[PDB]
């Protein structure tokens, strides 16, 4: 109901594209423009490991912490797979002939997705020598974010400057079904509400509005209105009752995920926000954002009777 938004580490670096929280480890994965990846130990404040991987943007990145991976995408079209432990690099190949956007790990299978601007998601098998199984096809513009269904992984979304998004069945060429999202600017970023009791997906775009979808009607639930600049992302926290957005007005913002008021605006003093993680277990209800001049990780924390002030 009222939240305590407590900053536990902000780090000055460039521009931070692609953020993941680690599932057991207090770390967070940060992908840089400048093509550097970085993972930092958020709670002590401490480097675990750096690497300059490439001259080019890295915009993807996630950890694979079953196989103690990393797994990011850049500008250079390649996909690359690290141990963070050992530093070795476990894989290294051309996964799209364009600018890789936004990287998915299925939670129990060996599968990636990996969205391009080349209009394609291309799925790939670890446990087949990263063999590409299958590229879906259908979409007209860049693709800029991909996203499994937690409820249901079998199912993925895939959000495109083409103004749609599209949901697929792992194995099938076409979609069940695309929404035509009215957002003429087209889709940045598209994400799920991960608990049963909503069957709701999220949208942002350039046009500066945010969009709530039910997957059962096919339609807008919600549009929500504030940003002033492109709206980099939109994800349902998976615990609280917000939406947090992060937009190149330099601001996140949070809203109430019940009746789509904004609630709360944060200047974090980074400019740009480019993206977004959630603590994949609601540890402290942790979440942290990449923006240009390095990243934040904030706590949530909820405000009980004996410290709101309600009377």
């Amino acid at each position: 109901m009222k939240l305590d938004i407590k900053k536990t580490f902000s780090n000055r670096s460039d521009r931070v594209k692609g953020i993941d929280f680690h599932p057991t480890e207090p770390w967070v994965l940060t992908t840089l423009y400048s093509g550097r990846v970085e993972i930092w130990n958020y709670e002590t404040q401490v480097e675990v490991r750096s690497i300059q991987v490439t001259e080019t943007p890295v915009r993807a990145g996630k950890f694979i912490a079953r196989k103690n991976w990393i797994i990011v995408g850049s500008d250079d079209f390649r996909i690359r797979v690290f141990n963070y432990n050992t530093g070795e690099k476990v894989v290294d190949f051309e996964a799209h002939p364009d600018y890789i956007r936004s990287i998915a790990v299925h939670p129990t299978k060996p599968y990636v997705l990996s969205g391009s601007d080349d209009l394609t998601v291309k799925l790939w098998n670890w446990e087949n020598n990263w063999a590409l199984e299958q590229t879906f096809e259908g979409h007209e513009h860049f693709v800029m974010c991909v996203a499994f269904n937690p409820k249901d992984p079998s199912t993925f979304a895939s959000g495109c400057l083409d103004r749609t998004v599209k949901v697929w069945s792992l194995g099938q060429s076409t979609p069940n079904f695309t929404l035509t999202t009215g957002q003429e600017r087209g889709v940045n970023y598209v994400d799920y509400y991960p608990l049963p009791d909503k069957p709701y997906m999220i949208t942002a775009s350039d046009d500066l509005t945010i969009k709530i979808w039910d997957y059962q009607t096919k339609s807008c639930v919600a549009t929500l209105e504030g940003h002033m600049s492109n709206v980099s992302f939109a994800v349902f926290h998976p615990t609280l009752p917000i939406i947090i957005s992060g937009s190149e007005d330099g601001t996140l913002k949070i809203w109430n995920s019940s009746t789509y008021k904004v609630e709360k605006t944060l200047n974090v003093g980074l400019e740009r926000s480019w993206c977004i993680a959630t603590h994949p277990t609601g540890r402290k209800n942790y979440i942290a954002s990449g923006f240009d001049n390095g990243f934040t990780v904030l706590s949530l924390g909820v405000i009980h009777n004996i410290s709101s002030h309600e009377d």
